């Protein structure tokens, strides 16, 4: 769709573009790995659940294999799908940020070893300081 | 708008980014178009459909859609919240580089005004400032 857009913005969307895949993500990062974890954990129609899937596997961000005793089948983050991290972080603090009344509360984003929030993720310049939109510019 | 009151920060705001065009007006305005025709122009976007996703991130309060203060036209201009999605898109575009493009191939980079000098990859991180990887996080009811 934007597979042959020139724009690195554009071809990622054609794989996360939607209202699902990056909530599969986000439920991979947390550990659910079954067809049925993630069914349940979304809500989502088990057909439409399957496309989003079947999507991610094809787009090279889950592989779905068997599990070690055969027991059942797995999908698991590709490396590439691994590096969707910063993303799902930044979704996270802008929903965060935006999306919630004062009187509404919400899960945190902690460090494992500290249960203190993960620090907002900002975008730096070379020499580390923090880089505005305005101090930024897309070359050809 | 189906995450409307999902209880989870992700998940909200896909209502209004999680579709195929959204982060691309988004692109376009962090590079200063803030005209219909120049929307359109860039995005090669069916003209009625285009003026459907802009309307909707005005109703999302990503942009507003406000009289140019000399002249007959419309302008679109994100707001506080709008430019706030810069590091998301940053993460968007990284990604898109990494993982995207035959080793063959060429793209446009986000570069620092001033030197630039491509921008730095964007890094998670503890509060210490060290790098964290996702194993090193988790989700907390607090
Ligand atoms: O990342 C967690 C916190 O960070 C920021 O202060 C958000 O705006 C706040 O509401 C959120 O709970």
């Amino acid at each position: 769709s934007h597979k042959q857009a020139s724009c690195p913005v554009a071809r990622p969307l054609d794989v996360i573009g939607d209202g699902w895949s990056m909530l599969i993500v986000r439920d991979a990062f947390e550990g659910l790995t079954r067809f049925g974890e993630f069914q349940k954990s979304l809500g989502l129609a088990k057909n439409i659940l399957a496309a989003r899937l079947r999507n991610l596997v094809e787009h090279g961000v889950m592989v779905a294999v068997p599990a070690e005793s055969g027991s059942h089948q797995e999908y698991r983050l590709t490396d590439k799908g691994r590096a969707l991290f910063p993303l799902l972080v930044a979704i996270r603090q802008w929903g965060e940020d935006y999306f919630f009344a004062p009187d509404e509360s919400h899960v945190r984003l902690v460090e494992r070893d500290s249960g203190q929030p993960v620090p907002r993720l900002q975008v730096r310049a070379g020499d580390g300081s923090p880089l505005a939109a305005e101090d930024t510019r897309v070359s050809r």
